């Protein structure tokens, strides 16, 4: 009962916000906030680098100056080209589904095609690969804007669109473009309270292993 999948890319198709994570948590230890790759994800989970950073100086007056948002975002490009890896089940997962597949992001379509490039998935997606910056500016998830166009391409209707997302802001995005969602918890940087994160924000289901990917999509479909 889908006639399309719509797939997030970082932490559900590339295993790249553990890099973030790593790089973050770095760059925030350093500073004077010690902090591990997992709390990253219990304490900070969505937020942006900015937001971050924001609510760090206000729960602890910690200094951390401007300088440091653009060392993340450059270290992030570095070591995603350098390291990203595809996430498990990923091929075994596509090689089972019959169902079309797209990508909607909010990374960049410049970051997009690094990654997928990398990992060999790209030709796997092109040309249906759509960044929510360039829809616009702040058109970004949790926004419906780039579900619903990635939709409108395929020529199919939202009820019929199952999508896969490892966060929150994409989990309220695909459900305010009135989607079923699966939440996907199986990625290197996931922490205790994510799958319970992820049902809060409208995942219908929640997997670990991107292996179980056609069994659910069968078992949703009813
Ligand atoms: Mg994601």
């Amino acid at each position: 009962g889908f006639d399309l999948i719509i797939f997030d890319c970082d932490g559900v198709l590339v295993d790249s916000e553990i890099i973030a994570a790593q790089v973050e948590s770095r760059l925030l230890t350093e500073a004077g906030y010690p902090i591990s790759v997992e709390e990253m994800g219990e304490r900070f989970a969505g937020m942006t680098w900015k937001n971050i950073l924001l609510q760090v100086e206000s729960e602890a007056s910690i200094p951390l100056s401007a300088s440091l948002l653009d060392k993340s975002e450059k270290l992030l490009d570095m070591r995603l080209e350098r390291d990203v890896k595809i996430i498990d089940g990923v091929k075994f997962a596509l090689s089972r589904l019959t169902t079309p597949r797209c990508i909607c992001s909010n990374s960049s379509s410049h970051r997009l095609d690094m990654m997928l490039t990398k990992v060999g998935l790209k030709p796997y997606f092109a040309p249906h690969i759509y960044s929510a910056k360039d829809l616009g500016a702040d058109r970004v998830k949790p926004k419906p804007d780039i579900f619903l166009h990635g939709a409108a391409q395929f020529g199919v209707s939202p009820d019929r669109v199952v999508v896969v997302e490892d966060s929150v802001h994409g989990i309220h995005g695909a459900r305010a473009a009135g989607m079923r969602v699966i939440g996907f918890t199986g990625a290197s940087h996931t922490y205790p309270s994510h799958a319970d994160r992820l049902t809060d924000a409208g995942a219908e289901t929640v997997i670990s292993r991107m292996q179980d990917l056609p069994a659910v999509i069968a078992a949703m479909a009813e």
